[PDB]
């Protein structure tokens, strides 16, 4: 498994991106997610606002209940200087201060990187658009006749509605890979395939 730090940030509401995987990446004032496969641990900086832990826990939550046992999920303190979780970062030093991981407030209105595709191909050709962005990607977009892509910030999923075509079903897949590569994310970001009506921990999660 490729182990994977993940960034959350905000203050009215979280966003999620994939940072690089060092101690460096992290700051005091937020929290932080390091995704080793079977072991997930919460990093919560010591300066870390209240809804920054509350999503991060929320992930946590999803990740576990979408894993089924094979992974635990755990949360440190910054100040409890974890050795799992720096032995699985891979590196340990000085801990950026908050003001270096700059405003949440700042982060609520500029760093908004969810986007929703929607995959159909009702033309007689797969069509590959672009729906919403940003907090405006909401659930109610879904559509069970066709398939659509979404990008967290961290993951990309390929939701699958039960009504899609035989082609949308079949090339969903390939079309979120290639999202990927187009939109120059990092190239093993990761990318899952679900259906309408599974339980979808970490996608569903994305919306609440
Ligand atoms: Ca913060
Ligand atoms: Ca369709
Ligand atoms: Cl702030
Ligand atoms: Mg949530």
């Amino acid at each position: 498994y490729r182990t994977r730090l993940l960034h959350l940030k905000g203050k009215k509401h979280i966003r999620v991106h994939e940072v690089p995987k060092t101690y460096k990446s992290l700051n005091s004032g937020d929290v932080f997610v390091l995704d080793a496969g079977k072991t997930v641990i919460q990093w919560n900086g010591a300066k870390a606002g209240l809804l920054e832990k509350v999503k991060a826990a929320e992930l946590l939550q999803a990740i576990e209940g979408e894993r089924e046992g094979i992974a635990s999920g755990r949360v440190v303190a910054e100040a409890d200087n974890d050795t799992e979780f720096f032995t699985l970062l891979g590196d340990k030093g000085p801990i950026a201060d908050a003001a270096a991981g700059g405003s949440d407030l700042e982060a609520d209105k500029k760093d908004q990187p969810a986007v929703l595709l929607r995959l159909s191909d009702a033309s007689g050709k797969f069509e590959f658009t672009e729906v919403a962005r940003g907090l405006k990607v909401k659930r109610n977009l879904l559509d069970s006749n066709d398939v659509f892509v979404l990008y967290t910030g961290a993951e990309v999923f390929a939701w699958v509605g039960k009504h899609a075509s035989v082609g949308e079903k079949k090339k969903a897949l390939s079309f979120a890979q290639e999202y990927v590569q187009k939109a120059g994310l990092p190239i093993h970001t990761p990318v899952a395939r679900i259906l309408e009506g599974g339980e979808n921990e970490v996608f569903e999660d994305f919306f609440d």
